[PDB]
Formats: structure tokens, sequence, C-alpha cells
């Protein structure tokens, strides 16, 4: 093993390796988002760069996993990216839906890395996902919820009008 | 069509969408350098940074044909993106070696996409490839020519002190 | 021929003093635009701005043409600029439609020109072509575009309110 | 008992007692490490000096294990700080290796407190471990362990010039 490796079992190493290449799936559908708002017939900017914004988030956090994984003494182990379930987004209610559902599938993988890290008695994981990973989740999927609910409330789908007020006053002005 | 679209031929609409696809690949390619130098076992920071930071770059450049195919009216499309060819990179020299190896292959698709664009009459495509990426690519391939010649200067494969030597001296301090 | 003339055809230069006439007609269109929306009964004065500044534009872009005409050592021959093909321009939303097929028709005949510079093998003219025109043009295509889509999700032309918000939200505050 | 005491284990008291003489006794080797590096004989004052600064980090991490202790209601019970293991050190490699051995084994006390703490079901003072040690930990290990690796590297122990480029080069500039 690894001069520096203490208390990191095999499994742990492992997730890691699956978190990581979870959070770049993430990214890479945030991307997919991103393109579909920028689009001369969509054209939803401000939409467009939140997803943009999401996808870099996203990124840095897959790049946090890897610098783990090293400082924990494992190996960083890539797999192919799997391009996103969808080609395009229907709308921002569909796309922020969608969003929603992602975000509860990366909490649920990090909950389940906890637990893992729970069983193999590893705070420092522990701690880790507690201190740069589970808040900043719930944060967002409360943001998304919001927004939701304000899609909703502004008649998306059918009120293009709704759907472009969004845009300007829900979202930062990019 | 798209309303925007003029001039857009749909081979290069895929091939932008192959393009796009490549810089990903390329840009998990360096990741994965990154990572490997990032190492307990291998420690040579300033070269890992040097390779995450070629990672970001070729990120960008994906997000540039993303922009691209919309300004131009045609349609991003995602596929996987593979994981890179190796787990471990050997050394400094060997990673640069594959680096070189792979910015060729960029500069190849890039080549062969300025062609096409040329046999279809699209002097937007050719020009965006003109200004945004030949140029780059040449100077990236000069720089890596540069570090293998030093790399070999040094005594790589077996003498760890010029490898050293190299990770002070020739790539920026991180 | 004039002392500083080489390697600039005729041909071309007969086409760069039609492309001069285009670009008179286009800032002349546009300034119509700008008289429209600025009436007390249409009254969108954001948008009339908007039209304004593209006339301002195309001009300085005629104004570029007769400078190219003379560096290159030909003659700068004017003709009537006609007026624009309609008096009255509708509603924002008709009004951005005219807009993108003029940008469309100027940039036909900027590739068309690309075209015969390239038949002429006169690389000095391509370039300018695509340094000082093909970009700008295929940006301004696709920010009307989006505009099209935003005023038809907004429900022009029949929604009033939508108009309105357009004018406030979509166009520079003027 | 102290009238602040509240879910405090008498065995948490005591291994806090433990733990402030460890890290103690871990200052107490650093110290010794700094003197060796600072002599005439050995002259490798880059290395001394970091080693001064762990010194005077752990010394550091003792007061804070005191502080700790009376915030919680427990009586700080000091012992011998023990000489350390050697007089002499070797070189840099045989310094760095006893270097990382001695951060492995507060780590593993600081786990086998965080253990007893979760045992007795004192999530304060596991924030604590977690929130003030186990990470900063996980640095110290890395960063040494990333040293050995230059050392060896850098052919370590016979290679003299080795030596002293690691002093210039990898550690800070005293
Ligand atoms: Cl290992
Ligand atoms: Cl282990
Ligand atoms: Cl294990
Ligand atoms: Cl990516
Ligand atoms: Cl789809
Ligand atoms: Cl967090
Ligand atoms: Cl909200
Ligand atoms: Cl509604
Ligand atoms: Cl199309
Ligand atoms: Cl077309
Ligand atoms: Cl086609
Ligand atoms: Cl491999
Ligand atoms: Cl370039
Ligand atoms: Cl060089
Ligand atoms: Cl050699
Ligand atoms: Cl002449
Ligand atoms: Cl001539
Ligand atoms: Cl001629
Ligand atoms: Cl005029
Ligand atoms: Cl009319
Ligand atoms: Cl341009
Ligand atoms: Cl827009
Ligand atoms: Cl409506
Ligand atoms: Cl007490
Ligand atoms: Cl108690
Ligand atoms: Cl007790
Ligand atoms: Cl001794
Ligand atoms: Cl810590
Ligand atoms: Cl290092
Ligand atoms: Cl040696
Ligand atoms: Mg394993
Ligand atoms: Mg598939
Ligand atoms: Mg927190
Ligand atoms: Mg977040
Ligand atoms: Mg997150
Ligand atoms: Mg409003
Ligand atoms: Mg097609
Ligand atoms: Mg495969
Ligand atoms: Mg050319
Ligand atoms: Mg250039
Ligand atoms: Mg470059
Ligand atoms: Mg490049
Ligand atoms: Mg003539
Ligand atoms: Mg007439
Ligand atoms: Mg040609
Ligand atoms: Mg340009
Ligand atoms: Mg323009
Ligand atoms: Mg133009
Ligand atoms: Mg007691
Ligand atoms: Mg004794
Ligand atoms: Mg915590
Ligand atoms: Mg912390
Ligand atoms: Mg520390
Ligand atoms: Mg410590």
């Amino acid at each position: 093993v690894s001069q520096v490796r203490q208390n990191y079992h095999s499994d742990c190493e492992a997730a890691v390796n699956r978190m990581l290449n979870l959070e770049l799936y993430a990214s890479y559908t945030y991307s997919s988002m991103y393109a579909f708002f920028d689009r001369a017939d969509v054209a939803l900017h401000n939409v467009a760069e939140f997803f943009k914004e999401h996808s870099h988030e996203e990124r840095e956090h897959a790049e946090k996993f890897m610098k783990y994984q090293n400082k924990r003494g494992g190996r960083v182990v890539l797999q192919d990216i799997k391009k996103p379930e969808r080609d395009e987004w229907g709308n921002t209610l569909e796309a922020m839906q969608a969003a929603l559902q992602l975000e509860k599938t990366v909490n649920q993988a990090l909950l389940d890395l906890h637990k893992l890290a729970t069983d193999k008695v590893d705070p420092h994981l522990c701690d880790f996902l507690e201190s740069e990973y589970l808040e900043e989740q719930v944060k967002d999927i409360k943001r998304i919820g919001d927004f939701i609910t304000n899609l909703k409330r502004l008649g998306l789908p059918e009120n293009g009008m709704g759907e472009y007020l969004f845009d300007k006053h829900s979202v930062k002005e990019s």
C-alpha cells in the first residue's frame, strides 16, 4: 500500500472513484442544459448561464474528490463520462425538474458514501462529506425547489410571458 | 431549419459536435495526468498543475465549440466522454510524449475540419478555426516539444534528479 | 492604374462599391425603424434606440468599405441609396423579422464577395471580410434570432403587455 | 464534579490528557530534528527550520487540548515528556521517514480518541477532533510522503547533491 495510507478502506476508495464519476456526469448534464437554453430557438440566457455555473461547480467537486483520493493514498481510477439522458430539455420547468432529480441523486450517493464511511469507521471521510458536500447540496436542492414553485406560479409550461419573467428576475443577470 | 442558419452545412455541424467531444476527451486525459503527478508516490506538483491548467484550457475550447454551434444554428449533440487510454502515466517524459501525441491528434482533427469547411465554402468556420484554434495549437505543440527535448537532456527516464529539476525550473511554480 | 494597386481585380473593386451601397441601404432601413418606434403612437423607445444604434453601425461599415477601396487603389463610386421597403414597421416582431432578413441579405452579399475574392486569389480581401465583417454578422443574426424567439414567447403580435416587457428587459435601457 | 461538566466521560478526560502528552512528545522530537539539521556538520538550514516550525505547531496543538480539557470541566494532568527515540537523525530521508511514522502515530491516537468519543456518545469531542485535528493530520502526512518520494528520486541517502537540492527547493526558504 501507499506510505501515506491510514484507516482508508478499499471499499471507500472505490466509492470515492464512483462519486468522482457521478460529479463529472452531473457537470456534463448541466452543460447540456446550458447549451439548450443558449439556442436561438430557446434563448433564455440567464437560465443558460445558471446551468453553466452549476456545471463548473460540479466539475470542481469532482476535482476535490480526486485531490481527496490522493491525500488518503488511494488511486484515482477514471471511467467514461456518460452523456446526459436527454438531448433537449423542453423548457425551464422541465429542466429545473431534471436538475432537482439530479441533485437528489447526487445527494443520495453522498449519503450512501457517508454510511459506508461510518461503517468502516472513517471519521476523516465523514468530516469531508459533511464539511464540503452535504450542506451545499441541501442549499442547491432548496434553491431549485424554490425555482420550481415559482415556475409553476408563473404558469409554466404554457405561459411564455411567465417563463420570460423568471429568466429576468429569478436567476442572476448574466 | 433554424431561422439563424445560413451557409452552414450539415456535415460541418456534425464535425463540430465531434470536435467538441474530442476537446472534452483531451481535457479528461489531462485531468488524469494531473491526478497522477499529484500522487504521494509521484509528487511532481508543478508538472501536475501544468496538466490541470491544460485540462481547464481544453474544456474551455469545448465550450467555445458549443457556443459556435448555437451561433450558426446547428444543434449541440453530446456523446460519452471516453476515459483516457492509460490509468497511470509512468513519469514526466512519458506523460509529455503522450501530451504531444494528443495535441497532434487534436491538431489533425482541427485541420480536417478546416478542409471540410473549405470544401463546403464556409469562410466563417475557416476564420473561427484559424483565429481561435490553429495558432494556439502550434504554440502548445512547440512548448511540449521543447519540454521533451529538455527532459531527454536531463536524462529521463533514469535520472530522478533531472526529473526533479525539470519540475522546479521548466514549468511554472504552482 | 493607381501606383498603390496590386493584386486587386476590377470585379472586386466593383463588388466593394456595391457592398458600400448595400451597407448604406441597410443603415437607412434601420433609421426608418428607429423613426417608427420613436412615434408617439408606437412609443417603444428602447427598441427605437436599438435600431438607431444599428443604423450607425451599418454606416460605419460603409465607411470602412470606402477606406478599403482607397487603400487597395480602387475608386469609390457612389449610387443612390434606395429608400426602405416599408414606411411603417407594424410592431417589434415584424420589425425584428425584417431586421433578420436584412442581416441575412447583407451576410449573403458578404459571402458572395468572399467567393469572388477567393476566385480572384485576393487573400487581403478575404482577410478583411473574415476579420471585420463575417463574425460580427453571425453575432447580429444570432441576437435578432434570440429576440424573435422571445417576442413569440411574449405573445406578439397580440400581447401588448409582452411587447412592453420586451422593450424594458431585452434591449438595453436608453 | 465541575459545574460546567456535561456529557464528559472520565475515560475521555483521561485520553485527552494522554493526547496532550503525545503532542508534547511529538513537538520535542521535532525540536531534536531541528537541532540536528542546524549542526555545522549537517547544515541543512531549510530542513532544520521546517522541523522547528512543526515543533511549534505540535506545541500549539498540545495547548489546544489543555484549553479543551478545561472547557469541558475535566482536569489537566501532566506527565513527563519523554526524550526523543534518537539523538541524531542520520540525514533528511531518515528524518522524514521518522516524521512520517510520528505523524501516523499521532493520527492513530487521534482516531482512537474519536472511537472512544463515539462509544461514549460525545459529539462535541468528535467535532473537535474532526474540525481541529484529523484533516490537518492528513495534510501533514501527505506532505511528508511527497517529500520522501522526492528524496528517493534525488538519490538519498547516497546523493549529497540531491540532498542539497531538496533543501533549496522542496522546503520553504528560511
Ligand atoms: Cl494503497
Ligand atoms: Cl489503510
Ligand atoms: Cl481495505
Ligand atoms: Cl468534463
Ligand atoms: Cl431527448
Ligand atoms: Cl457543504
Ligand atoms: Cl426563489
Ligand atoms: Cl397561466
Ligand atoms: Cl437547422
Ligand atoms: Cl444553411
Ligand atoms: Cl446541409
Ligand atoms: Cl495504464
Ligand atoms: Cl489560435
Ligand atoms: Cl523549454
Ligand atoms: Cl543521465
Ligand atoms: Cl487603378
Ligand atoms: Cl491590380
Ligand atoms: Cl482587373
Ligand atoms: Cl446616410
Ligand atoms: Cl409601408
Ligand atoms: Cl467580424
Ligand atoms: Cl435574448
Ligand atoms: Cl399571449
Ligand atoms: Cl469534574
Ligand atoms: Cl459529565
Ligand atoms: Cl464518567
Ligand atoms: Cl541515536
Ligand atoms: Cl483539521
Ligand atoms: Cl513535493
Ligand atoms: Cl543517485
Ligand atoms: Mg481496492
Ligand atoms: Mg450510452
Ligand atoms: Mg459546513
Ligand atoms: Mg452548491
Ligand atoms: Mg453539490
Ligand atoms: Mg417586470
Ligand atoms: Mg445534419
Ligand atoms: Mg471503454
Ligand atoms: Mg482563408
Ligand atoms: Mg491569430
Ligand atoms: Mg493553448
Ligand atoms: Mg488547443
Ligand atoms: Mg473596373
Ligand atoms: Mg424607388
Ligand atoms: Mg481555397
Ligand atoms: Mg475575428
Ligand atoms: Mg455587429
Ligand atoms: Mg454587419
Ligand atoms: Mg476520571
Ligand atoms: Mg527514558
Ligand atoms: Mg463536522
Ligand atoms: Mg475542517
Ligand atoms: Mg498541520
Ligand atoms: Mg497534527
